[PDB]
């Protein structure tokens, strides 16, 4: 495909483990013309299980096909030998969730740089633009959340797919029907029927906006996974309005959480709604 020699990868930091394998940062020598070494994100496929092989292929096909400022690029593939690697574009900072939590500590006495409403909207708009492109290209992400978005030091956002469910973000994944699913970001049809669509990505986007407006708080924090699932089954799952979130944008969040996927806004509609602000 877009073959890259693994011999030009110098591992720098292990980020964590996904259901596919290890996720690590590396310096990629002579990856882009002009630049000597490019810091990249590497996903390995250490699982020879059928489902994981198909998911790894699904991700590299998606990133390989998409081309947008708010979506990470597929920079290389190492499928010439074992284990296989997916080489993705990285950032100078890290994931969006980490950025949100560092911006505003729960301890008011610590130094902080809280995001203004304008800054929060700018982060949301960039994700909506990246997701509008992804969905325009008939793809379904299935794991949209702040942990899976990347941000630079100047708040430029890119939709990615890290899925560090085994360690770093193990608290955001739930053991359900023999799989580790992102429970607190899932619409009822996606988790209870396995029905994933652009509209299940719309529900997840609603949750992501909530994560931004709370400076990265856990959705339904203080409720155990089992309670979250039972509330979702009963149609009682309701994220509260964060303080500092305008009424207009919370109602938009609420329409993303419509029970029927047919009543949720499309990404083009969300990108426009965010533009009024």
């Amino acid at each position: 495909k877009m073959h890259f020699p693994r011999s030009s990868l110098q591992p720098i930091t292990t980020l964590g483990k996904s259901e596919f394998g290890e996720v690590f940062l590396a310096k990629a020598q002579g990856l882009e013309e002009g630049v000597a070494e490019t810091l990249v994100l590497v996903k390995s496929l250490q699982s020879k299980d059928e489902q994981q092989q198909l998911d790894f292929r699904r991700e590299l096909e998606m990133f390989g096909k998409l081309n947008h400022a708010n979506v990470v690029r597929l920079l290389g593939l190492c499928r010439e030998a074992e284990p296989h690697y997916m080489v993705l574009e990285y950032v100078d900072l890290g994931d969006l969730k980490q950025f949100l939590r560092i911006s505003k500590s729960k301890d008011e006495k610590l130094k902080s740089q809280p995001l203004s409403t304008k800054q929060k909207v700018a982060l949301c708009t960039q994700v909506a633009l990246g997701m509008e492109h992804l969905s325009n290209n008939r793809f379904v992400h299935k794991d949209l959340a702040a942990r899976n978005c990347l941000v630079s030091a100047q708040r430029q956002v890119k939709v990615s797919a890290l899925g560090l469910s085994k360690d770093v973000y193990n608290s955001e994944y739930y053991h359900f029907r023999q799989a580790w699913v992102p429970l607190r970001w899932m619409s009822p049809e996606a988790i209870l029927e396995g029905d994933f669509s652009t509209k299940s990505d719309v529900w997840a986007f609603g949750v992501l906006m909530w994560e931004v407006f709370t400076h990265g708080e856990m959705p339904h924090g203080g409720q155990a996974d089992d309670e979250v699932l039972a509330d979702l089954q009963a149609g009682k799952a309701r994220l509260p309005q964060p303080e500092g979130c305008p009424s207009k944008l919370y109602r938009l969040m609420q329409r993303c959480w419509a029970l029927s996927p047919k009543d949720r806004p499309s990404f083009s509609e969300i990108a426009s709604a965010l533009g009024d602000s």
